[PDB]
């Protein structure tokens, strides 16, 4: 037994009544407990993340298959056997925080690893490649994806007219339209690292990097009528899946292969391999297998833990590193800037987001400060042996700059219609059936130029691919 | 024609690329517009609503059709012809922004008018009664409904624990279990002011007043097999609707109805006139037509004027006073303190909030001074005939009190069954097969102590409710 | 020896140079540590208290010496060599943060006793009164004090054109202008609850009770000539003296004393013993001493304990409880509700404010949840005995009250000018002129109307208050 | 006459009484304008700025002289008699809000032009270089220079320990521990862009620029006595003179004055011309004339104008852009960076921060919007030809870069101690003679070895230097 107590520590005499002139009459300000456990409901919620809000979380071990020794010097990759614990996130991504899991989407796909030498954090999707290759554009794809600023409803109109601009996009809207758009829940979804990384090892040689997470539940997708129809009785099936999975016992897992790709191989290939609207052949750069992720522990607190969590792609350990792909330049800025805003300044000491290796610096103060700070110096350089001090052994790497001045533009072979033809024509006939139906239902009624212009990018992409979507749209392109 | 720019008005030369070392390489820092235009997107969010979080808003006019300065001598009501603009947010109650509105729940219902003499608003829902009769109650009554914190899934066990144990609720979930528990929309719907309030003529005089909104559109309800089938393809088919109507032409009406009561009238009725748990018979204090509220406008953008829109049950104006009624009086503290912290303090500079009549007053400063404030003087009194004074014609009444000490404890005759059993009763067959049909669907797995409880409390409030609830359960009440 | 780390635990390998392109090119991006360590730097700071912004902090003991349990139940204070743990803060009034302690003002002297049934808060101050009697009033009171809200330099025309038409402030005033108004720093110093409380005992007894700290060190003042001397060479003397005081280890004490009346006293005195602009005579209620606290250790972190400690008059332990002094009603709403903007909704979590009694309720979330919550149940009443449960034994008490309607109305015998009157002759002539020196000083410059006022009130606590006055700043008061 | 009124805009009845179980009874939470009242007093405060928090604030124009169209094409500059109007705030850097204005620090001198291409803001200090050349070290020396985080008081044995062993900082010392450390007020003061800039022309050419403004009141300082004196009698005597210059129509005036070197002169210098520790020969680069700016209205509210301003190095504006140096380039982040958290995401609607040119883009949302947005296109590219577009004629340069690969690296000729000793040398003797006086003061209860490193580091500027310091502080270096 326990009392009900005020935060102050007081015990609770009457959590039923406000107090009041006599037991019918209007209410006193001296009721101490009324206020503050009202103004503590009232204070309950945050921002609501600016993307991927819809999700949900669980805990689990990374276990070391094949050491990585030779391609990096990462710690958590270093040794056979070596385990590591995880969180990890998986989410929607357009709509707000309580809306279905049903719709067509790419699934987030966030694994922190708490390693030896920090935390490491791999901010994946589902699918393994993106609509946009600079960073300056994903508020415009957002807000053209986001429901429509007065009416509140997404329009396929907004995105298509953004989308059929940006035809860069065209390879990973010929995966999201498959029925791979719609995953049958987080355990039976693949993930992907989306962009190349680079891989530092010992002796300071860098490989190119791509991860693959196989599920070993299997990927298994909805049609529209299957999602609809699940849509029906519960808008958050993917949570109450992954939730019950871990509750019964019955753990997903996931396998991690990575692809390795010197950095002289760029002039071998018609596109940029650091663009992530590319993938890479797995013909010529095979998956190596390096381990498998097991999730088994549901989070204590919903809040606390998997809507609190804060997953950067700047939370890079030794022997990992950033590419030049410039849209995840961008991400090395706006996860931890959106997380100040979300979470507060100090959001690294909410405990789903500390690391398991030690912090020790000299930074300071801050909202809801909660660590017990102490000592007289929060400065480096500093005369005292014993105070924190670099460590050059943890340098990163130095990479080759291949350009002579600061520019704005784009990529070389930027190839925007290749890679969605050879994805396009390795569908079965059945899902290229559904892919088309997909789009279809998608572009039906939006503006016929912009209509046109969708047909005309996916028949670049592949004339079988964009006649198809034509004839079912009542589209003729006869005449182009 | 228009440049894009900066938040500092220079143009903007390239929207596209982000700036690198040449054009494949890393990014850079100086990057003003990149930097700019991610971080401002990176803060977009804002809390949402502790509850009502899902919901639409559209604007309109109300129209006096019987001058009421007989009992109250608010200046919106006080002749035939009046029009007030208003302000309206429909919502849901329980689930977050982006949550399917083919959820049961009561409906908000809330009209912001924006008088001569100040903001009145009116902060209703469908439903005109509610679960509990005192605000101390309600961070508890929401955490029961609301999504388990740790599945993130709502749980009938956990909010049936809730209920049963608060009787109260009795009335209240005869009707939310009813299939008015879901509206067809938020056109077809009923409206309440819920609590009893105090209405006050120009010589002093008192009486107590309940509001009644009545759909031009009629009362529409969902079965829940119904509801399955909109969820199925439209998550939010009543925000839809609403922007539908309005943009075609087809404005939503409700004409508002008040019944009056005087104040002596407490002593003789078996229950409190101030229990929200009650409703008052409409033979022996007759529905009085006042006016019509037709909505003929969309916002311009719904996060500025729907997203940051604040009413609160304190914005009384004039010759409308709070009532006894302690649901109602945690209300006036709780919506302004959330809508503080969600909104800022500022927030009633927000366009959508600003009253039309003159702000003039003392405060001063806090986040985001946008009003460009002038003058030496912030303080009263002061010796400036010029600078705001009070004005004592608009003194609020003085209210008796029949209490002669501070007191916690429940109102006299609480009486948590009656009515319950009336409006079960009112119910034609149709309408009790729904009902009990809605509550076994329900209770049917809830823990078997706590639904036992609840089929005595609607057994008590009528033995053919309790027993055909009992039955169509499976549960031998024998023994009670 | 230790790595400096970045928050996410990865050693820095080098905290000297920026990533740039070459050793002398502009600036990358992808630093890490250089966003992270800039951006937590950029949001350090928090807002200031809104009055007492300037103060130093200390931890200590309280022993009591005479136990009060015949006429409070409060733990604290049970028996005789009962030691618990203080957190104390001083503080100037108007002037922010950096402002210098040798400014004439009230001090702030604040203590939270961390006790076996919840912390308690004594809010208290130097003076023994206050200059108003009513909440509603205190923004007015602070924003005329403040400085000019055009200028940001304090007007004595401001405040005494307030002060002068809020004629209650006349016993206030004349002890800010003696000598007391700038003590010699925060040791040497009187402490006074100010108001009236009720203690109750464990019988239901109520007595009214003021509460008086009484320096080891003596009370010591500064003239306004040796007060300029100190701020010449050192604008946080006072802070600096705690401090060193307490490092050296002669530890500051004072002694805690009490003055008990019985309720039914009030219609004895020609004053309102609730009005905070009232002392009581100690020769018909004499001082009766309880105990002694020293303060004996400085905090770790200012920052972290002295910025981040709040205080509030509400926080009350059973056995003592608020009076119906409308001054304090208004701080008991007020101290919270600024504290959850200054210092976030989960504030009492911050270890200094934490409770040493145990904390147990079903609020939960809110900014920066550290303190990994669990379980399903977070509503009362619900249906296992385990969770925690309203405790009867801890209920307060239930005063009466003696009015009948809910009234804007003035005490009755407010007595504005009697007690400054006693006060002034209480006064050495030393004392008297030292207190007309510095008054004469502070209304030389201020609106004639006003200064006529000012003398005219003062005048009325005493004859020759007044006429000194009136002679000392040149004005003839003969025709009056 | 006006009313007082609610923010909701209705007439307040009573401003001076609580409303209270009548005349002296506790207080009813049925309070609306008590505590609303109270809730906005609550959240006047917002968080000081990180450095340079003691400021003051004045409106004027910059008026052209000679046309700078040979060297720039910025609007601003372009012709002869061109006006634009600024907002000033000069400042000092250390201490809070409310910290004297006689202490020893830089000034800052923030200037913000409102141009016809948008606002640029010249963030300059009076001293015309810097301790530090890499922005990785500015938390550090911040920390160093604040109070010490125990105590809350400066202390010069921790800013002694961080520049002894960051002996870059030699320079700056020689500058700020002459008088000019302690400017007699904010008008009588050099001004300093500090850094190089870039100047960019009609044809692409780009020069490197320095900026000096140089006071019609001539610079007056401040020896240590003379401020000790102003101390004692005025902590804010230089927002105090400000202002009533201004108000008197004594408007102080700078003249600016820029240095011109062609890219190409780094090669040949002994030093690199973009690090900020650094001077240029007026003899080798003299002072070109550009025209004069006046100071000549004050804000009408010093918190929404002076206090919420923002200012940023990386307002830059076509014609001006960023250079190289380290120390600029993190500015660029840092300042937008905490002005979001210190002011709002949409601090840039702040009427201060407004510019004149007109803004245009597809930003949308964050908390308080008040701006009344409205459309449906928030998103580019689109199809439509009136939204926003980029402008290609507003693109900026295309800097050359020097180096091959990313680096952490000091700058090539770091010359820490060459220009130190050339001032030194240029000082008078009586200058030098308070240069000594000043530095033994402020070293003399410095830990012993870091007090050997200062006279060594000094010594390396000078050996007559050194040698007056050693011999001042009583150290015998003979032995080194
Ligand atoms: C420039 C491109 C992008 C930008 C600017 C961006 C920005 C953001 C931001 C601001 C958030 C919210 C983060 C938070 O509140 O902590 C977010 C979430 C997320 N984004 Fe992105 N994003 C981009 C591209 C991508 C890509 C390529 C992927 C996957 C490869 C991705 C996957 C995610 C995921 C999974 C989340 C949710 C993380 C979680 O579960 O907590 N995003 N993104
Ligand atoms: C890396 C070096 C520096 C960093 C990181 C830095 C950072 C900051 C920050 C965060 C602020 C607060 C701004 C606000 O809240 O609006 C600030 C204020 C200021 N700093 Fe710096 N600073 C640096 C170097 C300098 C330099 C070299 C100068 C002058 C040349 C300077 C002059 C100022 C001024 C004048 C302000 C006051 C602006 C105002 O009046 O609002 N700082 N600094
Ligand atoms: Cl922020
Ligand atoms: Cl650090
Ligand atoms: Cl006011
Ligand atoms: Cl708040
Ligand atoms: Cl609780
Ligand atoms: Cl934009
Ligand atoms: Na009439
Ligand atoms: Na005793």
């Amino acid at each position: 037994h326990k009392n009900l107590t005020t935060n102050q520590g007081v015990p609770v005499g009457d959590n039923q009544n406000s107090r009041t002139a006599g037991h019918r009459g209007p209410s006193f300000l001296d009721d101490y407990h009324l206020i503050e456990k009202l103004a503590h409901f009232d204070r309950e919620r945050i921002p609501e993340r600016v993307v991927h809000a819809r999700g949900a979380g669980a805990y689990g071990v990374f276990e070391v298959e094949n050491s990585m020794e030779k391609h990096t010097r990462a710690a958590f990759l270093s040794e056979e056997g070596k385990q590591t614990d995880v969180f990890v996130r998986f989410s929607t991504v357009i709509h707000p925080k309580g809306s279905p899991e049903t719709l067509r989407d790419p699934r987030g796909f966030a694994v922190k690893f708490y390693t030896e030498e920090g935390n490491y954090d791999l901010v994946g999707n589902n699918l393994p490649i993106f609509f946009i290759r600079d960073a300056l554009k994903f508020p415009d794809m957002v807000h053209s994806l986001k429901p429509d600023p007065v009416t509140n409803i997404q329009d396929p109109d907004r995105y298509w007219d953004f989308m059929t601009l940006t035809p860069e996009s065209t390879h990973m809207l010929t995966w999201l339209f498959s029925d791979e758009g719609i995953p049958a829940n987080y355990a039976e979804m693949r993930g992907s690292g989306v962009h190349t990384f680079r891989w530092v090892n010992k002796y300071g040689e860098t490989k190119y990097v791509k991860y693959h997470w196989r599920p070993s539940e299997g990927i298994r997708n909805l049609s529209m009528e299957e999602a609809a129809e699940i849509q029906a009785n519960d808008f958050q099936h993917a949570t109450r899946d992954l939730y019950d999975r871990i509750e019964k016992g019955n753990y997903p897992a996931w396998d991690l292969y990575v692809q390795l790709m010197p950095l002289s191989d760029y002039d071998e290939l018609d596109y940029d391999p650091c663009d992530p609207t590319k993938t890479w052949s797995e013909e010529d750069y095979p998956l190596q297998k390096v381990g498998r992720m097991t999730l088994n522990r549901n989070p204590e607190n919903f809040f606390a833990e998997t809507e609190q969590a804060a997953f950067t792609p700047s939370a890079l350990v030794p022997g990992i590193e950033a590419s030049e792909d410039k849209l995840l330049q961008g991400r090395l800025f706006s996860y931890p800037d959106t997380q100040r805003h979300r979470l507060g300044a100090n959001y690294m000491r909410i405990p789903v987001n500390c690391p398991y290796a030690p912090v020790h610096n000299n930074q300071q103060d801050g909202f809801m400060t909660t660590t017990r700070p102490s000592g007289h110096i929060n400065y480096e350089p500093n005369r005292y042996d014993d105070q924190p001090k670099e460590n050059p052994h943890y340098k990163e790497s130095e990479p080759v700059l291949h350009g002579d001045r600061m520019v704005r533009q784009k990529i070389e072979k930027p190839n925007d219609f290749k890679q969605a033809g050879e994805k396009y024509r390795s569908y079965s006939e059945e899902e290229k059936q559904a892919l088309i139906k997909n789009l279809t239902a998608d572009l039906k009624g939006v503006n016929e130029k912009t209509k046109l212009l969708a047909i005309c990018n996916f028949y670049r992409a592949d004339e079988d691919y964009g006649q198809r979507l034509a004839d079912s749209l009542g589209v003729d392109i006869r005449s182009y």
